[PDB]
């Protein structure tokens, strides 16, 4: 029962510390919708259901989408070698785009630029700056800039910013009003990060947690947009469903290696896909079932290591999934 799930659910929310926005999706149908917590605690701002969080690394699963469009297009192979859209590295040349979008390259950038970069010279100073380590190549190692890299690769191929591509093809697309990029502002619902200590379980708000214009340039492809957890659901079961990407184009992207579960741009499991980001006081979760019709999304404005948000994920998909 509904009533049933939303005291089960709740509890389990309020047992775990949780702050932010709560999204239970089973066969297509909303099964409990709540948020917890402020959004900004100065402004005495509760978060809402279409709160606006950021979804850091389960971006890069769009920009996988991206880049398999292309292939579909004709405009790129999973065979081509990095080299071919970068034409000045020194090392690593022979990476394949399939690798990148799995994480089984050796490149790895320490640093962005401290500066606020546009997007070309953002791109330019990763492929000058990224470190090659010909022992990582070939096995799971989870490094950011591979999906920096290939939005740098569909800004060259389309002639047009990262930007635009994800506005028309996931904002404009899919008529999403709850989703944007950082850098432009939040618009009404905006949250706010928090800092936490070590320790750290039940909230206090005492230390936000700033993010600079550097930073959210530099997350080009990887972490640079928000959205509600409607929203993000929304994207990732359509992902999934077949209405961005056929099916069959899918099952090519989502296929893990022999060394990791990851695999074109999420995690490939036993019960469906799973993603997690973390950083600038956030945390972000989802878990969905195969078919795109049953999944869980939690995203944080507050995170906190001693009460991680994927955790609780994890424990309502399973339960769910029976």
């Amino acid at each position: 029962n509904n009533k049933n799930t939303d005291e089960q659910v709740t509890k389990a929310l309020n047992l775990s510390h949780f702050v932010g926005s709560a999204l239970v999706v089973k066969n297509d149908h909303v099964i409990y919708n709540r948020a917890f917590g402020y959004a900004n605690k100065a402004k005495n701002q509760r978060n809402k259901v279409n709160s606006k969080y950021q979804i850091l690394s389960i971006q890069k699963s769009m920009t996988a989408v991206g880049i398999m469009q292309l292939v579909q297009a004709g405009k790129v192979k999973l065979t081509d070698p990095i080299s071919k859209y970068y034409p000045t590295l020194k090392h690593g040349r022979q990476t394949t785009l399939r690798q990148m979008l799995d994480m089984t390259t050796g490149f790895r950038l320490k640093s962005g630029s401290k500066e606020f970069l546009p997007e070309n010279q953002v791109i330019d100073f990763a492929a000058h700056n990224v470190f090659y380590y010909p022992d990582k190549n070939g096995i799971y190692n989870y490094s950011s800039v591979n999906f920096l890299l290939l939005a740098g690769i569909i800004r060259k191929v389309t002639g047009q910013s990262y930007q635009h591509f994800f506005t028309t093809h996931f904002i404009d697309k899919l008529n999403l009003n709850e989703t944007g990029f950082l850098i432009h502002g939040q618009g009404q619902d905006a949250t706010t990060g928090y800092r936490a200590l070590a320790d750290q379980t039940l909230p206090n708000y005492d230390q936000t947690m700033p993010e600079s214009k550097s930073q959210m340039a530099n997350e080009l492809g990887t972490g640079q947009v928000y959205m509600s957890t409607a929203d993000l659901f929304t994207v990732e079961s359509a992902i999934l469903k077949g209405q961005l990407l056929s099916k069959k184009n899918v099952a090519i992207l989502h296929t893990r290696t022999a060394t990791g579960e990851y695999g074109g741009g999420v995690y490939n499991m036993s019960n469906g896909i799973r993603s997690h980001g973390l950083g600038y006081g956030y945390e972000s979760s989802i878990f969905l079932s195969p078919d795109g019709k049953t999944g869980v999304v939690l995203m944080s404005n507050y995170y906190r290591k001693a009460a991680g948000i994927q955790a609780t994920a994890n424990k309502i998909f399973t339960e769910l999934m029976k």
